[PDB]
Protein backbone atom coordinates (compact mmCIF):
# COMPACT_ATOMS: atom_id res chain seq x y z
CA UNK A 1 0.00 0.00 0.00
CA UNK A 2 1.26 3.46 -1.07
CA UNK A 3 3.05 5.29 1.75
CA UNK A 4 1.42 8.59 0.78
CA UNK A 5 -1.62 7.95 -1.41
CA UNK A 6 -2.33 11.58 -2.37
CA UNK A 7 -1.31 13.96 -5.17
CA UNK A 8 2.44 14.57 -5.39
CA UNK A 9 4.87 17.15 -6.82
CA UNK A 10 8.28 16.09 -8.19
CA UNK A 11 11.06 18.53 -9.08
CA UNK A 12 14.18 16.34 -9.35
CA UNK A 13 14.09 13.56 -11.93
CA UNK A 14 16.23 12.80 -15.03
CA UNK A 15 14.51 11.88 -18.30
CA UNK A 16 17.47 9.73 -19.40
CA UNK A 17 17.32 7.94 -16.04
CA UNK A 18 13.62 7.24 -16.34
CA UNK A 19 13.13 5.02 -19.39
CA UNK A 20 11.26 1.71 -19.70
CA UNK A 21 13.59 -1.26 -20.15
CA UNK A 22 11.14 -2.51 -22.80
CA UNK A 23 11.51 0.74 -24.72
CA UNK A 24 15.31 0.51 -24.49
CA UNK A 25 15.21 -3.09 -25.68
CA UNK A 26 12.73 -2.20 -28.41
CA UNK A 27 14.97 0.42 -30.00
CA UNK A 28 18.01 -1.67 -29.23
CA UNK A 29 16.76 -4.49 -31.42
CA UNK A 30 14.96 -2.34 -34.04
CA UNK A 31 18.06 -0.34 -34.89
CA UNK A 32 20.81 -2.90 -34.38
CA UNK A 33 22.50 -1.63 -31.22
CA UNK A 34 24.48 -4.03 -29.02
CA UNK A 35 22.77 -4.54 -25.66
CA UNK A 36 23.94 -6.36 -22.47
CA UNK A 37 20.81 -8.49 -22.18
CA UNK A 38 17.74 -9.09 -24.36
CA UNK A 39 15.07 -9.62 -21.71
CA UNK A 40 13.46 -6.60 -20.00
CA UNK A 41 13.73 -8.23 -16.56
CA UNK A 42 17.43 -9.09 -16.88
CA UNK A 43 18.09 -5.71 -18.46
CA UNK A 44 16.84 -3.85 -15.39
CA UNK A 45 18.97 -6.08 -13.18
CA UNK A 46 22.16 -5.06 -14.96
CA UNK A 47 21.19 -1.39 -15.31
CA UNK A 48 19.71 -1.22 -11.84
CA UNK A 49 21.88 -1.07 -8.75
CA UNK A 50 21.54 -2.00 -5.09
CA UNK A 51 25.02 -1.16 -3.86
CA UNK A 52 27.09 2.02 -4.09
CA UNK A 53 29.24 2.24 -7.23
CA UNK A 54 32.32 4.18 -8.26
CA UNK A 55 31.63 7.16 -10.53
CA UNK A 56 33.01 5.13 -13.50
CA UNK A 57 30.92 2.02 -12.74
CA UNK A 58 27.92 4.37 -12.44
CA UNK A 59 28.62 6.37 -15.58
CA UNK A 60 29.08 3.15 -17.55
CA UNK A 61 25.41 2.44 -16.88
CA UNK A 62 24.55 5.12 -19.44
CA UNK A 63 26.90 3.91 -22.19
CA UNK A 64 24.83 0.73 -21.92
CA UNK A 65 21.37 2.04 -22.86
CA UNK A 66 21.87 5.58 -24.17
CA UNK A 67 23.17 4.64 -27.64
CA UNK A 68 19.79 2.97 -28.09
CA UNK A 69 17.74 6.14 -27.57
CA UNK A 70 20.26 8.85 -28.49
CA UNK A 71 20.10 9.96 -32.11
CA UNK A 72 16.71 8.36 -32.77
CA UNK A 73 13.89 10.90 -33.15
CA UNK A 74 11.23 8.23 -32.60
CA UNK A 75 12.85 7.17 -29.31
CA UNK A 76 13.44 10.68 -27.96
CA UNK A 77 9.79 11.64 -28.35
CA UNK A 78 8.61 8.26 -27.04
CA UNK A 79 10.54 8.13 -23.76
CA UNK A 80 9.32 11.68 -23.10
CA UNK A 81 5.73 10.60 -23.67
CA UNK A 82 6.18 7.40 -21.66
CA UNK A 83 7.74 9.33 -18.77
CA UNK A 84 4.51 11.27 -18.21
CA UNK A 85 2.60 8.00 -18.02
CA UNK A 86 5.09 6.72 -15.41
CA UNK A 87 4.48 9.85 -13.33
CA UNK A 88 0.71 9.51 -13.58
CA UNK A 89 0.97 6.05 -12.02
CA UNK A 90 2.82 7.81 -9.18
CA UNK A 91 -0.06 10.16 -8.47
CA UNK A 92 2.13 13.11 -9.40
CA UNK A 93 0.13 16.18 -10.48
CA UNK A 94 3.10 18.35 -11.48
CA UNK A 95 6.63 17.36 -12.42
CA UNK A 96 9.77 19.04 -13.71
CA UNK A 97 11.76 16.57 -15.75
CA UNK A 98 15.40 17.31 -16.64
CA UNK A 99 18.00 16.09 -19.11
CA UNK A 100 20.97 17.14 -21.24
CA UNK A 101 19.78 17.75 -24.83
CA UNK A 102 23.32 17.25 -26.08
CA UNK A 103 23.46 13.77 -24.57
CA UNK A 104 20.67 12.58 -26.86
CA UNK A 105 22.03 14.22 -30.00
CA UNK A 106 24.42 12.89 -32.65
CA UNK A 107 24.71 16.09 -34.74
CA UNK A 108 26.17 19.45 -33.68
CA UNK A 109 27.26 18.29 -30.19
CA UNK A 110 31.04 18.74 -30.14
CA UNK A 111 32.38 15.62 -28.47
CA UNK A 112 29.72 13.31 -29.93
CA UNK A 113 28.43 11.35 -26.91
CA UNK A 114 28.31 7.60 -26.39
CA UNK A 115 30.75 6.80 -29.23
CA UNK A 116 27.72 7.49 -31.38
CA UNK A 117 28.45 7.96 -35.10
CA UNK A 118 27.86 11.42 -36.61
CA UNK A 119 24.14 11.63 -37.29
CA UNK A 120 21.42 14.18 -38.10
CA UNK A 121 19.73 14.83 -34.74
CA UNK A 122 20.95 18.16 -33.35
CA UNK A 123 20.56 19.28 -29.73
CA UNK A 124 17.95 21.85 -30.71
CA UNK A 125 15.69 19.23 -32.28
CA UNK A 126 16.15 16.91 -29.30
CA UNK A 127 14.52 19.63 -27.19
CA UNK A 128 11.60 20.21 -29.55
CA UNK A 129 11.06 16.44 -29.81
CA UNK A 130 11.00 16.11 -26.04
CA UNK A 131 8.58 19.05 -25.85
CA UNK A 132 6.05 17.18 -27.98
CA UNK A 133 6.34 13.93 -26.07
CA UNK A 134 5.95 15.73 -22.75
CA UNK A 135 3.08 17.78 -24.13
CA UNK A 136 1.11 14.89 -25.67
CA UNK A 137 1.79 13.07 -22.41
CA UNK A 138 0.29 15.84 -20.29
CA UNK A 139 -2.81 15.85 -22.55
CA UNK A 140 -3.37 12.11 -22.40
CA UNK A 141 -2.38 11.31 -18.82
CA UNK A 142 -3.44 14.30 -16.75
CA UNK A 143 -0.05 15.36 -15.40
CA UNK A 144 1.24 18.92 -15.65
CA UNK A 145 4.79 18.75 -17.04
CA UNK A 146 7.62 21.24 -17.40
CA UNK A 147 11.25 20.54 -18.27
CA UNK A 148 14.78 21.64 -17.28
CA UNK A 149 17.86 21.44 -19.52
CA UNK A 150 21.11 20.40 -17.87
CA UNK A 151 24.58 21.84 -18.36
CA UNK A 152 27.39 19.36 -17.75
CA UNK A 153 30.10 20.19 -15.24
CA UNK A 154 32.74 18.65 -17.53
CA UNK A 155 31.68 20.51 -20.69
CA UNK A 156 31.38 24.27 -20.23
CA UNK A 157 31.42 24.65 -24.04
CA UNK A 158 27.77 23.55 -24.07
CA UNK A 159 26.41 25.84 -21.38
CA UNK A 160 25.64 28.78 -23.67
CA UNK A 161 23.66 26.59 -26.05
CA UNK A 162 21.82 25.30 -23.00
CA UNK A 163 20.78 28.72 -21.78
CA UNK A 164 19.84 29.79 -25.32
CA UNK A 165 17.86 26.59 -25.62
CA UNK A 166 15.96 27.41 -22.39
CA UNK A 167 15.36 30.93 -23.70
CA UNK A 168 14.14 29.76 -27.10
CA UNK A 169 11.81 27.09 -25.71
CA UNK A 170 10.32 28.69 -22.64
CA UNK A 171 6.67 28.32 -21.67
CA UNK A 172 7.00 25.48 -24.21
CA UNK A 173 7.76 23.22 -21.21
CA UNK A 174 11.35 24.45 -20.61
CA UNK A 175 11.31 26.45 -17.39
CA UNK A 176 14.87 26.35 -16.07
CA UNK A 177 18.57 25.51 -16.38
CA UNK A 178 20.57 23.02 -14.30
CA UNK A 179 24.13 21.86 -13.73
CA UNK A 180 24.75 18.12 -13.34
CA UNK A 181 27.81 15.87 -13.49
CA UNK A 182 30.95 15.13 -11.46
CA UNK A 183 31.02 17.47 -8.46
CA UNK A 184 34.62 16.61 -7.62
CA UNK A 185 35.89 18.16 -10.87
CA UNK A 186 38.08 20.86 -9.33
CA UNK A 187 36.72 24.36 -9.88
CA UNK A 188 33.93 23.19 -12.19
CA UNK A 189 31.37 25.45 -10.49
CA UNK A 190 33.40 28.46 -11.64
CA UNK A 191 34.20 27.41 -15.21
CA UNK A 192 33.73 30.67 -17.20
CA UNK A 193 31.41 28.80 -19.58
CA UNK A 194 29.12 27.81 -16.73
CA UNK A 195 29.05 31.09 -14.78
CA UNK A 196 28.33 33.09 -17.91
CA UNK A 197 25.44 30.80 -18.86
CA UNK A 198 23.83 31.19 -15.42
CA UNK A 199 24.55 34.91 -15.56
CA UNK A 200 22.65 34.97 -18.85
CA UNK A 201 19.93 32.88 -17.25
CA UNK A 202 19.56 35.77 -14.79
CA UNK A 203 19.62 38.42 -17.48
CA UNK A 204 16.85 36.49 -19.26
CA UNK A 205 14.71 35.38 -16.30
CA UNK A 206 15.38 31.67 -16.73
CA UNK A 207 14.94 29.85 -13.44
CA UNK A 208 18.04 28.25 -11.97
CA UNK A 209 18.76 24.99 -10.15
CA UNK A 210 22.07 23.20 -9.58
CA UNK A 211 23.25 19.76 -8.44
CA UNK A 212 25.48 20.65 -5.45
CA UNK A 213 26.15 19.11 -2.06
CA UNK A 214 25.42 15.56 -3.17
CA UNK A 215 29.08 14.49 -3.00
CA UNK A 216 31.15 17.68 -3.06
CA UNK A 217 31.71 19.86 0.03
CA UNK A 218 29.60 22.70 1.39
CA UNK A 219 31.77 25.01 -0.65
CA UNK A 220 30.41 23.52 -3.86
CA UNK A 221 27.04 24.56 -2.49
CA UNK A 222 28.33 28.05 -1.65
CA UNK A 223 29.61 28.61 -5.17
CA UNK A 224 26.25 27.43 -6.51
CA UNK A 225 24.41 29.97 -4.34
CA UNK A 226 26.74 32.99 -4.52
CA UNK A 227 28.25 32.66 -7.99
CA UNK A 228 25.73 30.78 -10.14
CA UNK A 229 22.89 32.48 -8.20
CA UNK A 230 20.91 29.22 -8.13
CA UNK A 231 17.39 29.31 -6.64
CA UNK A 232 17.14 25.64 -5.83
CA UNK A 233 19.65 22.98 -4.86
CA UNK A 234 19.77 19.47 -6.26
CA UNK A 235 20.52 17.37 -3.15
CA UNK A 236 22.66 19.85 -1.20
CA UNK A 237 23.26 17.37 1.61
CA UNK A 238 26.76 18.65 2.41
CA UNK A 239 25.37 22.12 3.13
CA UNK A 240 25.23 20.93 6.74
CA UNK A 241 29.04 20.94 7.01
CA UNK A 242 28.94 24.77 7.08
CA UNK A 243 26.43 25.97 9.68
CA UNK A 244 26.52 29.62 8.57
CA UNK A 245 25.84 28.63 4.98
CA UNK A 246 23.11 26.33 6.25
CA UNK A 247 21.64 28.92 8.63
CA UNK A 248 21.62 31.49 5.84
CA UNK A 249 20.00 29.09 3.38
CA UNK A 250 17.33 28.36 5.99
CA UNK A 251 17.01 32.08 6.46
CA UNK A 252 16.40 32.61 2.76
CA UNK A 253 13.99 29.70 2.53
CA UNK A 254 16.23 27.94 -0.05
CA UNK A 255 14.79 24.77 -1.65
CA UNK A 256 16.47 21.37 -1.41
CA UNK A 257 15.61 18.73 -4.01
CA UNK A 258 16.07 15.61 -1.91
CA UNK A 259 16.54 12.10 -3.33
CA UNK A 260 16.49 9.75 -0.27
CA UNK A 261 16.70 6.38 -1.99
CA UNK A 262 19.10 7.85 -4.56
CA UNK A 263 21.50 9.09 -1.88
CA UNK A 264 21.50 5.69 -0.19
CA UNK A 265 22.34 3.72 -3.35
CA UNK A 266 24.95 6.11 -4.71
CA UNK A 267 26.82 6.28 -1.45
CA UNK A 268 26.14 10.01 -1.22
CA UNK A 269 24.64 8.90 2.09
CA UNK A 270 26.17 6.39 4.51
CA UNK A 271 23.48 4.48 6.49
CA UNK A 272 25.53 5.01 9.67
CA UNK A 273 24.69 8.69 9.94
CA UNK A 274 21.24 10.21 10.28
CA UNK A 275 20.03 11.00 6.77
CA UNK A 276 20.32 14.70 5.94
CA UNK A 277 16.56 14.91 5.23
CA UNK A 278 15.72 13.96 8.83
CA UNK A 279 17.32 17.16 10.06
CA UNK A 280 15.76 19.11 7.23
CA UNK A 281 12.47 17.92 8.68
CA UNK A 282 13.32 18.68 12.29
CA UNK A 283 14.50 22.10 11.07
CA UNK A 284 11.33 22.80 9.09
CA UNK A 285 13.40 23.20 5.94
CA UNK A 286 12.03 23.96 2.48
CA UNK A 287 12.54 20.68 0.59
CA UNK A 288 10.91 18.00 -1.56
CA UNK A 289 11.26 14.26 -2.16
CA UNK A 290 12.38 13.04 -5.58
CA UNK A 291 13.28 9.78 -7.37
CA UNK A 292 16.15 11.15 -9.48
CA UNK A 293 16.56 8.04 -11.69
CA UNK A 294 13.84 5.37 -11.39
CA UNK A 295 15.68 3.29 -14.00
CA UNK A 296 19.05 2.99 -12.25
CA UNK A 297 17.64 2.85 -8.73
CA UNK A 298 14.86 0.42 -9.73
CA UNK A 299 12.28 2.62 -8.04
CA UNK A 300 9.12 4.71 -8.19
CA UNK A 301 8.20 7.82 -6.24
CA UNK A 302 6.65 5.53 -3.60
CA UNK A 303 10.04 3.92 -3.01
CA UNK A 304 11.27 7.20 -1.52
CA UNK A 305 8.13 7.88 0.51
CA UNK A 306 8.27 4.32 1.83
CA UNK A 307 11.88 4.83 2.85
CA UNK A 308 11.26 7.96 4.90
CA UNK A 309 8.00 6.69 6.39
CA UNK A 310 9.31 3.27 7.45
CA UNK A 311 12.92 4.17 8.34
CA UNK A 312 12.56 7.83 9.33
CA UNK A 313 9.21 8.21 11.07
CA UNK A 314 7.84 10.58 8.42
CA UNK A 315 4.21 11.46 9.14
CA UNK A 316 1.48 12.41 6.67
CA UNK A 317 1.37 16.03 7.84
CA UNK A 318 5.06 16.15 6.85
CA UNK A 319 4.47 14.63 3.38
CA UNK A 320 1.75 17.21 2.67
CA UNK A 321 3.97 20.00 3.95
CA UNK A 322 7.00 19.06 1.86
CA UNK A 323 4.79 18.71 -1.20
CA UNK A 324 3.25 22.10 -0.54
CA UNK A 325 6.78 23.52 -0.44
CA UNK A 326 7.57 21.70 -3.67
CA UNK A 327 4.68 23.48 -5.35
CA UNK A 328 5.71 26.81 -3.81
CA UNK A 329 9.24 26.26 -5.10
CA UNK A 330 8.20 25.16 -8.61
CA UNK A 331 9.46 27.08 -11.66
CA UNK A 332 5.87 27.66 -12.76
CA UNK A 333 4.66 31.22 -13.41
CA UNK A 334 3.18 32.59 -10.14
CA UNK A 335 -0.02 32.62 -12.09
CA UNK A 336 0.03 28.83 -12.53
CA UNK A 337 1.83 28.22 -9.25
CA UNK A 338 -1.18 29.48 -7.31
CA UNK A 339 -3.40 27.13 -9.32
CA UNK A 340 -1.21 24.15 -8.38
CA UNK A 341 -1.30 25.23 -4.75
CA UNK A 342 -5.09 25.32 -4.67
CA UNK A 343 -5.23 21.86 -6.17
CA UNK A 344 -3.00 20.42 -3.46
CA UNK A 345 -4.64 22.38 -0.64
CA UNK A 346 -8.18 21.29 -1.47
CA UNK A 347 -6.82 17.76 -1.90
CA UNK A 348 -4.72 17.60 1.27
CA UNK A 349 -7.40 19.09 3.51
C1 LIG B 1 27.73 10.52 -15.10
C2 LIG B 1 26.60 11.29 -15.78
C3 LIG B 1 26.78 11.51 -17.30
C4 LIG B 1 25.49 11.24 -18.10
C5 LIG B 1 24.36 11.93 -17.36
C6 LIG B 1 22.92 11.66 -17.77
C7 LIG B 1 21.87 12.36 -16.89
C8 LIG B 1 21.52 13.81 -17.21
C9 LIG B 1 22.53 14.92 -16.92
O1 LIG B 1 20.18 14.04 -16.86
N1 LIG B 1 21.92 12.02 -15.45
C10 LIG B 1 20.97 11.21 -14.93
N2 LIG B 1 21.16 11.05 -13.61
C11 LIG B 1 22.27 11.70 -13.29
C12 LIG B 1 22.94 11.83 -12.11
N3 LIG B 1 22.51 11.27 -10.95
N4 LIG B 1 24.09 12.58 -12.12
C13 LIG B 1 24.56 13.17 -13.25
N5 LIG B 1 23.93 13.06 -14.44
C14 LIG B 1 22.79 12.32 -14.43
ZN1 LIG C 1 19.97 14.29 -10.26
Amino acid sequence: TPAFDKPKVELHVHLDGAIKPETILYYGKRRGIALPADTPEELQNIIGMDKPLTLPDFLAKFDYYMPAIAGCRDAIKRIAYEFVEMKAKDGVVYVEVRYSPHLLANSKVEPIPWNQAEGDLTPDEVVSLVNQGLQEGERDFGVKVRSILCCMRHQPSWSSEVVELCKKYREQTVVAIDLAGDETIEGSSLFPGHVQAYAEAVKSGVHRTVHAGEVGSANVVKEAVDTLKTERLGHGYHTLEDTTLYNRLRQENMHFEICPWSSYLTGAWKPDTEHAVIRFKNDQVNYSLNTDDPLIFKSTLDTDYQMTKKDMGFTEEEFKRLNINAAKSSFLPEDEKKELLDLLYKAYR
